[PDB]
């Protein structure tokens, strides 16, 4: 083949020539001087090349591992810190743990009704109400004419009037895995080492996990899965682009399907198999160019997507299990954790988990009437819902099964003996967070500590508080953003217009019709940041850069592949590495034990008195110790 | 002029950097190099980056390689002349162009489809018997289902659009539909073989178990457009008009809702940001070259959205024709893996065969209701007048059994040069290569349960797990040329997107218009939803419990993710589950890790459920990964 | 555990016993040489083995940087090549560099209305105007019945009858980043080095980022991103299917909620919670043990997608911000461009932008209303939209801001001294490419040229010249396409049947309403090509093989996990190296200076005289480049 295709181009990377004579003077010295068996191996002649079918062998050292199990420790539930593990000495070495959690199913104590026809407010910062059999708009402002009929939420269970009852639905938040784990320590003979918080564990979701293992990220911690749907075949029609004054007498309404002067039809007969809307015998050949006829009418089917879930509003949310990892040094590449220079004891694991006032919600289960309001003859109907969510109470349940399952790494009893007496470092990555609060709406500063170990990475982002404020609807719902989110509610109408009047033939202003079920939230994120600096000691280390620098191209090109990007833009990030993670040998780093100032700035146009707003920051400070 | 720079952050460093850096080592090489180097009479008295990378590595600097010259070229080796669909339609030689081989891919046509000619039901009463049940549309409007009391209803018979009827008195053709991921189910048993030693083999569940634990999250529309599965196409909508709702704060602002008019005098968010992020200047009034400042209270103002449809095509909807497909599949082996492979060097002329096993046609298409039962247009009286529900209406009988037309083995090659082809044609060696193994096996005992393992007698560094109930492989189910794949109980969700058309022609009682009203209908749609089954596994050898009982979410979501090496999707539906005793799953070419069951011939997997039982059984499949060598001649 | 299964056949791949007798050995010389550390380290043990609880150190030499910023070369605007930039020597290498540029908001000419229901034709391609106030149907014909008015296209806000004022919707290009930069260009003291085009960066696009990062990259170049939506919880009405005849209920319209067979209850009753879709009392368990029935009204939640961003329609379109990445060797990999030895100054770049009239299209701002007929009283009232227009969107909006992200490599000044009087070959790659045109609808060939340089990469598409046609209507939202695109519209209406005759329960032929509001259409790409064949001199490199190979096959073998798959079937991909772009080792060639010659042949079914089409081929050729 074409393989005989070199000459003074190629020649310096092929090296045919230092090849053939080496495989020459070898074939040679073998033959003479050694062994009377020429044409040696793949080792000799693979010392100033690189071939390519062949491979390297390597004796595998040998290891085991089985994965253990370890109870809590006499904890109580959610309230306080809920567990308190160990290290029991089972196997030989360290590594992932992952958490285990059961939470208990949730109901809705028994409501009231609203017994008259105005029932006093007074829900959340506000609350509805609906006056007066629809006399009224809200409590005054005498309307035309409308009238009022009490609703159910799941359908259409119509609620007699102004005495029933009727349950609260209850939904779990949105991403439920990681929010128990409030907090996280790891301490060996009373020595912290590691931690984090919800924060940093937030900031490692949008960017460590790639794009890949999603699904199991996604089903592990209890989240929401979107599964597929379908529908059923409908025509529709097929419209193409021919050419001006080629084809285009005039637009057809309900005759002529004719004068389409074709763009090389033969092209349109096999791909949309367009003899086959009909149910007319057809042959099983094609049809070929017919009198001004490409394509007609193909068929096309529709996709409805949708969910089931934690966070499906029901009566009655059955028990999951949120499973929880725990990311560290230990849990990571196995290329850890020896366990043997450590004595028996003195090996324990904090995890303050949250409480029970920010994971169950609730939804409005009454869906006060909508004022049908008849303008007069033209726009008869009309239906707009209005929640009535009069609170309720949740439940008390609980956590009852908690369980760490932590596999080791076994080791034969000949190589068991030479790591156990001596002393051996290694450089880890561990965790560093110091938040603080921010102020001064204008080009505001603030100021960085807590970070002493070299650094090799970072993490910038500004959450409001707003955000995390009990009395937001959306608190529990869309906690874990980085940005100003609003909802844009729209209206899914059924319009419905039939004129039974058989004369009359103008605008139809007097018999329509419209209608709606709920509505539909959407939720927008902003970006609150819009410029970023670090400077040092007078020296500008990174010039100003706007926020779509620091959130999108750096996380794009650096990392390779181990580093996604965040699908909200108000996520930052900064490297001073060439290999953010992506490799292990380091790729340089920002010391900081020898500068001691730091500083970061940015400007704003969400800080202030009213909505305040609280940025977070993490690291991966290399640091290497010793086991003995 | 040789002074420093911006003296950037590049001399800080202290006593936790000398260990990363070793300036002082790298210091006192680079002088010693250089004294030497010019105590010898060099007109370059500076070292290259070759004494340097002694004991350090730099990044400025790449290693170069003499690439020994290969090539290929795509070859092409038609069939043995084996026999249509039916048998085993394949038995592929292999001919001695080139010198070794690589991945191999396979290539199908199938034919076209219709339907046959069948009668509508002229009488009002007709025999049952399409599917294990049937339905009847019942006296035109006297009865509910063949018989009841029913007040009022029309049953006119009425697919692609609205196709109109004459009374009880035409024809009608059956749509016809493939089956979702026909290359998967095609090759039903491969068997690659020399000199009759057969040396590789699996079924049609490692083609469904490796689907969803080789390929990553990237090549998803390659593999779906390869074996000819449908695809999710984009869409747009028209530009519509959506209104904005934000929260502002608590007591900041207690407007509670205005029917009409005066919208405005709300609690702000810091306007000049919602503002300009926003632009909310939708009006036809004049709007300056510029923004606009917040006229009153302006935070959010009619946003503008726009919607987003899918659409799909292809094998899986149905027509009254299908053109023909193309359904490409691979081979997969060891040799269609990292390039090596089938050295070819000391094999002898012919004695390569390979073995396809194909399935039949009653596995692949079905027909789907073209009738459409007519709906119960009742009058409920007063409230409720219109209501509309449809219904299918089989009426089968088709064979069209078009076979697999021309059908190619496109396999390339590795040629060398005539000089290399000498040193490797007369020597032996060894090479780590891997085997797929499977022992499907039947089950019962709905309680806790366990089973024996056999056909294994291979180092093994590597597990599958899984649980098919036999009822989506039984083919009287409706539902089994659609969701035969799946790993778990598969149960449909219908729903009806009604249309709610509420007129009320009357001009006075503006009360609840129960007299007039109207509901509607299209067509059916349903939601595949999985359930896993398996609620522990406890793999045991010789007695001594290796692994410990664990859900199945351990087993299914949690053992992929942590393990893998960015090689390992994780699967949609939880039912399938995966066992490893190594610590590089498949992502290194090097072992990792592996028991023997060659030396330990006893092996036990022991699992509880609560869906085994007589009315409906469950057969387990489980794939391995051998680690097993060969050797030339 | 179970690690001491051995035997016969793990020898070769263990090595148990040379791993023990080197173990010895060593132990013996270590207690002969009179050592206080009686067992061996980690160091003479791994010769002949591979340990995997254990890393491997590298002393790193330092290196800093800092991401600068270039300046214009006071080009002209958007109309003529709009930046020539340079290179500031404040670094002591380079690196990837990204652009930057704003858009200036635009504006709408008004226009005036269709003062009669005859006007002047001619807008686009195709024109019409609404008729004759209802009588006819194109002002030439008789029709039944119907009336025309106007709408606007935000909502329906009734136009005054043939006398007001409207504007044009504005907006922008799909995929505008890869759309300014119609040619690049580096050159160092005049001599050019590499350039690309628009087609070059369309045709790596689809290839080099992986899945991962494509959320970035629609953040990056400006693409209007799909937010997720969510929705209300409506009830399902599930219905499952047991056995044959095992239970036989045939239908039933209202009652029979019951009598089905049975599929093991308790796994078919425990993950649906049977507790939660009814109002009465749901006690602390569930309902185990009913009668037979698979599940009982499952609660469901659908998925509504929106999409937002410059791509959607509006009055005003906000300073957009199109990043720009450039792809070159020096963009790349730094495992480049030293630029030490180089003198100051003189290296520059081009960048010759596109144009603003293929920027920015128009949308039609006066819908004239649908023929309302009344065709007796069955299917009385029809509404099916069409668009009316007319343009002058030519409004001045430019690029007023522009800048260059370079960052740079400081070196320490130790190591700055070393190769300062050195030069050095290196391998690196560019971007030839050839663009051509064709004809010849039946199997005809071509010829390849300007590609002389050893080849490793290959990229073909075939793309239709009516699409980037400029009188195309869709030319500026899909030219990103590599085949013939047709339009599928559609009519989601919303129907409505009703009978006024309280009496008279035959058929609703009485009352029935039609609607409708916009169009909806799904962009379908279609392949054009059959065939491939790359001959060079009578032999044959590659035979015939269909589309579905070189488009679906070899991108998603080779590559490994860098190389994406094409969504659109139109592009095609050659390999002619064992590695196509995943490692930076060469990994096969064939030099095309030798053999001049070449040919590229291919069936097709599209090409003639009415849409000619032309093929695009890119490369990435390796020739090693010196600096003195």
């Amino acid at each position: 083949c074409l393989i005989a295709n070199d000459g003074k181009a190629d020649k310096i990377i092929l090296a045919q020539d230092l090849l053939n004579s080496r495989i020459s003077n070898i074939k040679n010295v073998n033959k003479s001087y050694g062994k009377p068996d020429p044409e040696p191996t793949l080792s000799q002649i693979e010392e100033t090349h690189l071939v390519h079918f062949n491979a390297h062998f390597k004796p595998y050292v040998p290891v085991g591992f089985e994965y253990n199990k370890v109870r809590p420790h006499t904890g109580t539930p959610t309230l306080g810190n809920k567990l308190t593990f160990g290290i029991p000495q089972y196997g030989d070495f360290f590594h992932d743990m992952v958490g285990h959690h059961i939470l208990g199913a949730c109901h809705s104590s028994w409501q009231d009704a609203p017994i008259q026809g105005t029932s006093q407010m007074g829900a959340h910062g506000q609350l509805q109400t609906f006056p007066r059999n629809g006399y009224d708009w809200d409590n005054q402002t005498p309307l035309e004419g409308a009238v009022y009929t009490l609703v159910d939420p799941f359908g259409r269970p119509i609620v007699p009037g102004t005495k029933n009852a009727y349950r609260n639905l209850v939904y779990y938040c949105e991403y439920p895995g990681l929010r128990l784990y409030e907090n996280v320590r790891f301490e060996v003979n009373g020595n912290s080492l590691d931690e984090y918080s919800s924060d940093v564990t937030t900031l490692v979701r949008k960017f460590c996990i790639p794009g890949d293992k999603m699904t199991g990220y996604k089903h592990l911690v209890g989240q929401e899965v979107s599964v597929e749907g379908t529908s059923g075949p409908l025509l529709c029609n097929i419209h193409d682009l021919h050419k001006p004054h080629q084809s285009k007498p005039i637009l057809t309404d309900e005759n002529d399907t004719q004068r389409t002067c074709s763009h090389t039809n033969p092209k349109f007969l096999s791909q949309h198999f367009p003899h086959f809307p009909e149910n007319i015998q057809t042959a099983g050949k094609q049809d070929i160019t017919p009198i001004t006829d490409a394509t007609y009418l193909d068929i096309r089917r529709n996709v409805h997507y949708s969910c089931n879930g934690p966070q499906t509003p029901k009566y009655y949310q059955p028990p999951l299990a949120l499973w929880i990892k725990l990311r560290f040094w230990f849990n990571d590449n196995v290329n850890a954790i020896p366990s043997v220079s450590i004595p028996f004891g003195e090996r324990f694991i904090t995890i303050k988990l949250a409480s029970q006032k920010d994971l169950v919600n609730e939804f409005p289960g009454l869906f006060v009437r909508q004022s049908t309001v008849i303008a007069g003859r033209p726009s008869r109907r009309n239906i707009r819902f209005k929640p009535w969510f009069i609170p309720g109470v949740i439940n008390e349940i609980s956590l009852t099964n908690n369980e760490l399952y932590i596999n080791n790494l076994f080791v034969t009893p000949e190589i068991h003996n030479l790591y156990v007496k001596r002393v051996r470092f290694s450089l880890i990555r561990v965790h560093k967070t110091q938040v603080t609060h921010t102020n001064n709406n204008h080009h505001d500063e603030k100021l960085m500590s807590a970070l002493k170990w070299p650094i090799e990475y970072m993490f910038i982002g500004l959450k409001p508080t707003w955000n995390i404020s009990d009395q937001n609807p959306h608190q529990h719902r869309d906690w874990h953003k980085f940005g100003h989110v609003v909802n844009a509610i729209m209206q899914p109408t059924h319009h419905a217009e039939i004129s039974f009047q058989d004369r009359d033939t103008a605008l139809p202003d007097a018999c329509s019709s419209i209608s709606d079920i709920s509505p539909v939230t959407y939720p927008i994120t902003l970006p609150i940041i819009k410029n970023i600096s670090v400077t040092a000691h007078g020296i500008n280390l990174i010039d100003k850069f706007p926020s779509q620098f620091c959130s999108s191209y750096i996380p794009f090109h650096y990392g390779g592949n181990a580093i996604k990007t965040p699908d909200d833009p108000g996520a930052m990030m900064i490297t001073f590495a060439l290999y953010p993670r992506e490799e292990y040998q380091p790729s340089g780093h920002i010391n900081v034990s020898r500068a001691r100032e730091f500083y970061i700035s940015w400007d704003s146009d969400y800080v202030g008195s009213i909505t305040t707003a609280d940025l977070v920051v993490s690291s991966s400070a290399i640091n290497f110790l010793l086991l003995q």
